[PDB]
């Protein structure tokens, strides 16, 4: 079924799949403070987290996965999509990450969080990255799509498994299709396809580099969950 | 000024920068012992650090950066450089990882460590996804430039970095269509590598969290530079 969509019907797939730009909580007995910042991000992540699930469902490909694998791809991804999906949102806003559209946070209130700048400003560089490029939703979406296929594929041997892994990048190969269909619509020559396709996958490698820098910051302060949502029934 | 050389000639230059394989430290008549593992694998990675430089200087377009930008490329990018650099010359070694042709290791003697076997099986795995595709030496060492350039990226000095990672890429799809690859099949496995070197900064991560958990290392990749 995946493997057989055309370019157009994985981009409309996705587009189709993103999640929703979800708020920070409007609780006037809750202003927003240095002390109750953390709360707030928390609790932002924990509802995005869960419409994580359903648009992971929504890529093409994914479901055809056992559960198991479904769960280890979204352990090992959950961070890096998040990240890149407040990248993408502050895109547009110079110096400042756009958690949600009621909280816009600039350098200085990260500063508050002792080792938080650190990975504020790898954000920052990331986002001035994707304005620089002058990235595309289509080519975000696919980005994203590639993040939760390829983050746990190298981290699973059985027969199962070799089918699986095979399946992840069966479907990995056709986002790059699609992402390289996505620039010679655009205009781009064959050699700034491949540039422009290295580029936005290279930059995979920092997000990377953020989520594992991100994790020790969030110890410093989910697979039975993630098992919950994605084991849904069908009652 | 490194940029006007072909995808060829990029090949050629990077296949004559690469470093020698060095030795264990270890004495092949004394007894082996997981306690001193450790000063031998430390002592081997320092010793390919000094190398690493003499390979960096022969990347094309690497001298054009600031001794400034020269440090902090390698200073980000030594780990993933060694681990690379391993999982390569492992991979006829299939469930081994060949540190030094003296130094070949399984997964047994990494378990006698806190956090090294998990580290160990993801040099594993990497080794077992290159055996996989098959990779070539030629896109070996095209890899291995771009983890030198790219690794710290994130005004000039971005942009002459990026100018040459883009031209590895076209050297990298050059070796593909030199190999018979179609136009689908080039564009696939450059993703396919690129997609690699994310695991590998995950393993270099890991490994920096594994490794150190006085004199900084630039001052050392600097006095390296001299040489
Ligand atoms: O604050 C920060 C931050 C930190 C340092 C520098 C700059 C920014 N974050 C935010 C964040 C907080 C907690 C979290 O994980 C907390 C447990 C993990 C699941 N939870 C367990 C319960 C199961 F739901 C709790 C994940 C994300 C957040 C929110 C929304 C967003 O789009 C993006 C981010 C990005 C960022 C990840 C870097
Ligand atoms: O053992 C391990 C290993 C393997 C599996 C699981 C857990 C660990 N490793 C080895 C390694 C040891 C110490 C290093 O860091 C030492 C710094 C301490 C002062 N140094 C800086 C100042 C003086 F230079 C550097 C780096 C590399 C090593 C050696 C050669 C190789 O090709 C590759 C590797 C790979 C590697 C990185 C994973
Ligand atoms: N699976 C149900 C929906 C549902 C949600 N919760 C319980 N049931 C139908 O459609």
């Amino acid at each position: 079924l995946a493997l057989s969509l055309t370019a157009d019907q994985m981009v409309s797939a996705l587009l189709d799949a993103e999640p929703p730009i979800l708020y920070s909580e409007y609780d006037p007995t809750r202003p927003f403070s240095e002390a109750s910042m953390m709360g707030l991000l928390t609790n932002l992540a924990d509802r995005e987290l869960v419409h994580m699930i359903n648009w992971a469902k929504r890529v093409p490909g994914f479901v055809d996965l056992t559960l198991h694998d479904q769960v280890h791809l979204l352990e090992s991804a959950w961070l890096e999509i998040l990240m890149i999906g407040l990248v993408w949102r502050s895109m547009e806003h110079p110096g400042k990450l756009l958690f949600a559209p009621n909280l816009l946070l600039d350098r200085n209130q990260g500063k508050s969080v002792e080792g938080m700048v650190e990975i504020f400003d790898m954000l920052l560089a990331t986002s001035s990255r994707f304005r620089m490029m002058n990235l595309q939703g289509e080519e975000f979406v696919c980005l994203k799509s590639i993040i939760l296929l390829n983050s746990g594929v190298y981290t699973f041997s059985t027969l199962k498994s070799l089918e699986e892994k095979d399946h992840i990048h069966r479907v990995l190969d056709k986002i790059t299709d699609t992402l390289i269909h996505l620039m010679a619509k655009a205009g781009l020559t064959l050699q700034q396809q491949h540039q422009r396709l290295a580029q936005l996958l290279l930059i995979l490698s920092h997000i990377r580099h953020m989520s594992n820098k991100g994790m020790e910051h969030l110890y410093s302060m989910l697979s039975d969950l993630l098992l919950e949502m994605l084991d849904a029934h069908r009652l």
